[PDB]
């Protein structure tokens, strides 16, 4: 299945997603709680339960709504900065900080 793609793996993989939890909390609430509302908002669509959460263009589940194009941005953009910052293109990264320090 597939040719190694970004690092071959199927259940190690969450943990590679969780390595940055908080960073996934503060993505979230920035996501999510894009403002300052999320919390009564929060309370609405629960005391709701079972509406509808569906969108016509998709479908339903798995992407779904305008975040979709926050996450083909975000997506690229983020992991761009993210590599970026912690190396540059398949090579030196993980470290404490080492961008590009000036070596000769």
């Amino acid at each position: 299945m597939g040719k190694e793609s970004g690092w071959d793996s199927g259940r190690a993989a969450v943990a590679a997603v969780v390595g940055g939890v908080v960073a996934v909390g503060t993505v979230l609430v920035a996501l999510s709680a894009m403002g300052f509302t999320s919390v009564g908002i929060a309370a609405s669509s629960i005391a709701a339960k079972m509406m509808s959460t569906a969108a016509i263009a998709n479908g339903g589940g798995v992407a779904a709504g305008s975040l979709v194009a926050i996450l083909q941005s975000v997506g690229a953009a983020g992991l761009s900065v993210t590599s970026k910052v912690i190396g540059g293109f398949a090579g030196t990264a993980l470290g404490a900080w080492l961008g590009s320090p000036p070596s000769s």
